[PDB]
């Protein structure tokens, strides 16, 4: 089997993407964030607390004919950003794309935190990160990737997001004709729970390739790109008047420049992320400073190729025995 559906960015600095996901019978289709640095597939619904529901669309467990409550199961879960969420768990049938898992973890939110709240375009997230990260207590619940895996007619799933526009996530098959040249793949550990991998450097506009060990994840639910703070010092270097700014959180920068790309490289190839994928545009509505693309990971722990990174790209999310991640040019 295989599956194809569209992702489209919620707002126009493409600060995430949501892809329709219908669950129960009848289907209710829900709008969810895919995010490979998570493995909890949650959604509002009709057991979230009234308060915390504003604008989102709802699963209600109760209209579904093959929606059963896993009994006992709660899960809890905090995100790198400090938003958080938690509640009950179905088992209920859910397709994506025309791929249909049945007796899928669907992890009913009781309790979200304010940023959910407030973000009314997204209706949960489905995690594609590795099943031993799931929070589901006391027993824990494989993906949704996971569950699919061994009906797919290949064991991967691909993330081709766009430039302020829409991509899309394939299961089962990679689509020849989705990007450019070849895709180069490169190792992955699991030892976190993440697509690791390392980078093999980096280049700052037309500047020369730096031979560096990056070590950091692939993650669709992070909107930035989160480098050492060494990385991230050149790149703002290049722009005049940029600067980190503590009381803002980060680097910004004129609204006046022109960015530079930004390259980073996978084995021997490279990833040109243009400049203008850097511009995350005014921090406030009116300001003439900008919010920067690119970020300090110093103090998150870890490095993070998010959206930034991985919509310049075709990528491969290799789940074979060893996985591995793949990268085209596109």
């Amino acid at each position: 089997s295989t599956g194809s559906a569209t992702t489209t960015p919620i707002d126009s600095l493409d600060d995430a993407y949501i892809t329709p996901v219908q669950i129960g019978t009848p289907a209710q289709t829900l709008n969810l964030d895919f995010d490979t640095g998570s493995s909890d597939l949650w959604v509002f619904s009709s057991e979230t607390t009234a308060s915390e529901v504003d604008g989102q669309t709802i699963y209600t467990p109760s209209k579904s004919t093959t929606a059963k409550l896993l009994s006992g199961a709660t899960w809890s879960i905090s995100y790198g950003d400090g938003s958080s969420s938690s509640g009950d768990v179905y088992t209920d049938t859910v397709s994506v794309g025309g791929l249909t898992v049945t007796g899928q973890a669907v992890e009913s939110a009781k309790k979200v935190s304010s940023s959910f709240t407030e973000d009314s375009t997204i209706d949960g997230l489905l995690g594609l990160a590795f099943s031993t990260l799931n929070t589901v207590s006391p027993t824990q619940q494989k993906t949704f990737f996971d569950n699919a895996k061994a009906s797919l007619d290949s064991p991967v799933f691909t993330a081709d997001l766009g430039y302020h526009a829409p991509g899309t996530y394939n299961f089962g098959f990679i689509d020849t004709t989705a990007y450019t040249g070849s895709i180069t793949y490169t190792a992955v550990s699991t030892k976190q729970g993440f697509w690791e991998w390392t980078s093999t450097g980096y280049a700052v506009g037309s500047g020369t390739f730096k031979s560096t060990s990056i070590d950091g994840i692939a993650d669709t639910g992070t909107t930035l790109l989160y480098l050492p703070a060494t990385v991230v010092s050149a790149y703002w270097a290049q722009v005049s008047g940029a600067k980190s700014s503590s009381s803002v959180g980060g680097y910004v920068f004129p609204c006046s420049a022109t960015l530079p790309s930004f390259t980073f490289g996978v084995g021997s190839a490279r990833i040109v992320i243009p400049g203008d994928y850097i511009d995350f545009g005014p921090i406030s509505t009116g300001s003439s400073s900008c919010f920067g693309g690119i970020q300090s990971s110093a103090g998150i722990g870890i490095n993070i190729f998010g959206d930034v990174a991985l919509k310049a790209a075709f990528v491969v999310f290799n789940g074979a025995t060893t996985p591995t991640l793949g990268f085209a040019s596109k």
